[PDB]
This record gives structure tokens, sequence and C-alpha cells, in this order.
């Protein structure tokens, strides 16, 4: 096949979907065919729906989802409240594996952080990591707090000997305070800062969007993700 | 020796000393000998005295620490922006150790979330659990992501062999909520819920702040601790 990476956070509300829209889009000005998948979508009921999002920000169209619900909650608590189930484990691996394929970047957008049950039991993005033989990507903020969730999250991949792909700094503010700045030195002392989206780019038109991502990555690291 | 707790959460502004503060104030009233360690405190230039607020709300008055500077953040760069070291581990596991006696409930107060860095070099509230032979009693939100967390913090916890005491909520809003009540099921489903204080908590004057502890906690279990 080819690359599967899950892109994961140290929780809800840090970028994820925006770095995903952002790795895809570098990685497709390289030449690199990309599809992004999203296992657990919540939060229809308010119009989320960061596929389509990503094909917005990024223009991918391979875009996959699977279960969908209303509520903007974790993935048990909404599909309890629409009366409806969680997918099994098997299907969100066959989602996955439907789409991998040599020269491809699969990118596995996941719901809140790390261990956030998408599957029962207690079937998190973790498992189906290790289901599929994929590294992670961490995102995470630069704001107090961040270095002990990130700490946490590394520790939580490490455990199932699920590979570290790098953190990305969802929004990174111009210009940066003490915290912020001692932070982004401390996460990069941790693990590999891939990237740091400036503030607003889920905002850019697509031009200024794919300029951002461009800018945003090490080309060659990015190329070095798939053959 | 005694009961040795530490206190951590899952992030910072979880509630962390207002639950220390009203842990203690519920062993006080079960009639234990409480002490409270902060070992490190940062903040100290606005103000901030996590020991002086245990000692006003609860009454506790063997208080003890080794650090305090005065930046608002973490501790390693609260010290790097001072330009001094942090306390070293032998200072902070020594301290707790003295601390300890029988009949006495000894919490210790960490800085921020569990992996944060206490002591030289990277040291940190989780490592001095192991050293003491503490458990753990986990400070959690009711919020969106507490789950995530929750469970992130008691795995690591359990990757030392440090036991986990059982979580409190630092914060329970009211009413509560579709997220937060839906959040309160689930973390008891995860561990013990030992209390989830009302919102707030943190200003009440001593007496008040009594009543509340001493019904927010459930009294076999706080009496049982030593
Ligand atoms: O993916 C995000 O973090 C943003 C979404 C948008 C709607 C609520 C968030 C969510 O899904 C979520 C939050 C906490 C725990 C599990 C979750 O799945
Ligand atoms: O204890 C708290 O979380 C509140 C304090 C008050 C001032 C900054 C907070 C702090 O100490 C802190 C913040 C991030 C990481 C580690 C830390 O120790």
């Amino acid at each position: 096949g080819g690359t599967i990476l899950v892109v994961t956070g140290t929780g809800t509300g840090v970028g994820k979907t925006v770095v995903c829209a952002a790795l895809a889009s570098a990685a497709r000005q390289a030449g690199i065919d990309v599809a992004v998948c999203k296992p657990v979508q919540t939060g229809t009921a308010r119009g989320d729906d960061d596929l389509a999002e990503v094909g917005r920000l990024a223009g991918v169209t391979q875009l996959a989802g699977l279960a969908r619900y209303p509520q903007p909650m974790a993935p048990a608590a909404a599909a309890e409240h629409a009366g409806m189930a969680l997918p099994a484990r098997d299907q969100i691996v066959r989602l996955i594996a439907d789409l991998d394929r040599p020269g491809r970047l699969t990118l596995v957008e996941g719901a809140g952080g790390l261990l956030v049950e998408l599957a029962e039991p207690g079937v998190t993005l973790r498992d189906v990591a290790v289901d599929v033989a994929a590294a992670a990507l961490v995102v995470v903020t630069a704001d107090l707090g961040t270095l002990n969730h990130t700490k946490l999250t590394l520790e939580a991949l490490a455990a199932q000997q699920v590979s570290c792909a790098g953190l990305v700094i969802g929004s990174w503010p111009d210009p940066p305070g003490l915290v912020a700045a001692s932070n982004r030195s401390a996460l990069a002392r941790i693990a590999m800062v891939r990237a740091a989206l400036p503030a607003g780019a889920a905002s850019l038109d697509a031009g200024d969007f794919a300029a951002m991502s461009a800018a945003a990555f090490d080309r060659n690291w990015v190329a070095g993700l798939v053959g």
C-alpha cells in the first residue's frame, strides 16, 4: 500500500482539521496523491463537516466518511443521544484500507483527542493506527498546558508502539509571547515540530491556503512520507 | 508511616488547589491530621500562594514548600526566566517523607498537570509519587475533552504503578448541561468520582467552605484514607 497517517491532537479544538488540510495541500503540491477520511463526525446538526472543509481548503476530492452524528459531543455521547450505534473497529479499518494504495498519502482524521472512543468497546484512534500500521501526527497548541498534554499523548502512542510523525502547532500567534515562545522551544525539544500554522489559516482562500501550506511544511519531509 | 496522596490534575486551571483544600477540610472534620506539601509555586508576582489558600479555606497549619517563582508559567519556565534552578529531587522526596507520620494524611500538590517538570532534571510529580509510594488523586473538569485528558493521565499513572485514588471534578456547573452531565456519567465508568465541587467554591469563606467540603466527599471514604 501507500502511507497511512493518523492525524490526532492533544484534545479538541486544537486545529486537527486545518492541519489535515495543510498537510494534504502540501502533499498535493509535491505531486503526492492524497485521500482524507473521517471515521467519525459529530456536530452535523450545527454544520460540522471536516471532510467538506478539507476539500474546500486543500482541493482534496478523495474524501471518505463513515459514521455521522448530529450533536457536537464525543462520539459515544452523540451516538447515544441520537439512538444510534458507534461503528465497529473493523468498519473503520475497512474504510482506511479501501483508500490505501502505493504512492498515496491517506490521512485519517480523528475526533477530539487520541484516546477518544471511536468504536465499541473503548476502541480508539490509537488502536486503529496499530491495525493499519500507521504513524500519528499530533496537533498541539502553543498555550499554557500544552507540554503536559503533548507528553501524555506521545507516551500513550509509545505504549502501543505507534510511531510519532511529529507535532504541528495548529494556531501560532503573530507575534508570540513568553509562554508561546517557551513552549514551542520546549515542544521542539520533545519531538519534531513539522509545522506551525499561522493563526486564522482556516480563513485563507484556496490560493493563500496552498501558499501557506507549501511554506508551512518542509517540502523534503512531505516528499519523504511516501515513495 | 501515614497516608501520602499526590493531588494532580489533567492540566492547568482545573481546580487542583481548591480540591486539595476541600479534601484537607473534609479530612480535618473527620479528626484526621492533615499536612499539605506544595514543593514548587509559580505566579508569586501576582500573589499566587496555594499553600495560603489551603491554610485559609481548610485551617491546615502544616504547610510545606521549597521554592517560589514570580512568573505565572510552568516551573522550568519560571525558573529559566528568574535565572535560577528548580529544587533537586531529593529535596522534594525527603521533605515529603519527613512530613509523613502515622495517623496523618499528607497531600502533595504538584504544579499544572501530571508530567510537568517540578525538580532537576525533568523530575515530575509522577516520579515523586513513585519515590514516596503515594497514590494519586486526579482533578478533572466536566468540559468537552475531559475524558481523553483523564484517560491519558490515568494511563501515565498505571504505566509507573502509581495507584489512582479517584477523580474529583474541580468545578461542577449549575445547571449542568448536556455535555457536563454526559461527561460525569462517563468519568464514573473510568474511575470513582469522589466529589464534584460546586462552581465558585474557591471563593467561599472558611465556614461555608468546610460545610461544602464535608458534604462534597463521602464520609466513609475520607475516614478510611488513614
Ligand atoms: O474533533 C474535534 O475535536 C472537534 C469536534 C467538533 C464537535 C466536538 C468536537 C469533537 O468531536 C470531540 C470533542 C471532545 C471529545 C471527542 C470529540 O469527538
Ligand atoms: O497549577 C496551575 O496549573 C496554575 C498555575 C498558576 C500560574 C501557571 C499555572 C502553572 O503552574 C502551570 C501551567 C502550565 C504548566 C505547568 C504549570 O505548573
